[PDB]
């Protein structure tokens, strides 16, 4: 009969996180999570309305400006659905060992082909932060690196298609590794550095800014998420 009240993202809604995460709270805890997944700007709009009790999104850079700006608190990540690079077979031993930075190197140096995104894209941006850290720049004007603005899913058959390689959500590649049954077209080629994770961030409703929202709910919520257990819980998704 208790419940959270929560904004949260259609793509984030659409991965299944919450719908792992709201039984197993409803068992430790007695509470119902009940959320609404709308755009991004209009989920945190719904924190600065004081409209939920919590927020829960995936844009590091506009959670940031959020904390900022005072509209939410307790800023804490749920990390899930880590990003991989993909390509055919041959690729595989290519990396193996590798870092993505040495990777990345290495792809620039042999010039094999790479498709970005290249579109207002979640992975998109997060594909661009990898370049930067990786090379301290961004190939865009390379002759292999290409920018396809698309899909995710349209973007990895261009990359199957040229023979090259690509970054793209585990979730999605589950997913188009189950419409290529048998043999596959595409494998993971890498995957497991740090700077390949992915987080949804979880923040508080500010209770300074609206009197009425639970934030003892809020705050138990995410302590709860935080704790070793769900810690140790969720790793092993």
């Amino acid at each position: 009969a208790a419940e959270l009240r929560m904004a949260t993202t259609t793509s984030t809604d659409n991965t299944g996180l919450l719908d792992v995460l709201a039984p197993a709270y409803k068992k430790d805890t007695g509470v119902d999570l009940k959320w609404v997944a709308v755009g991004t700007g209009n989920a945190l709009k719904l924190g600065e309305n004081c409209d939920v009790d919590v927020v829960f999104v995936h844009a590091p850079k506009v959670e940031l400006e959020y904390v900022e700006k005072g509209f939410g608190i307790d800023r804490t990540p749920v990390m899930y659905n880590d990003f991989v690079i993909i390509g055919n077979p041959s690729f595989k031993q290519k990396f193996t060992g590798m870092s993505v930075a040495e990777a990345f190197k290495l792809i620039e140096k042999e010039q094999v082909k790479f498709v970005s995104r290249g579109d207002k894209s979640g992975t998109h941006s997060k594909e661009r932060e990898v370049w930067k850290e990786a090379l301290g720049k961004i190939p865009e004007k390379e002759s292999w690196y290409i920018e396809a603005g698309q899909g995710m899913l349209a973007t990895i058959n261009i990359a199957e298609e040229q023979k090259g390689l690509t970054l793209t959500d585990r979730g999605t590649f589950i997913k188009y590794e189950s419409n290529h049954k048998g043999k596959p077209p595409m494998v993971i080629v890498l995957e497991g550095d740090n700077t390949l994770k992915n987080f949804y961030s979880i923040m508080a409703v500010n209770p300074k800014r609206c009197e009425k929202a639970d934030y003892k709910g809020a705050k138990q919520f995410i302590d709860w998420i935080v704790s070793e257990k769900m810690q140790a819980e969720i790793a092993n998704f």
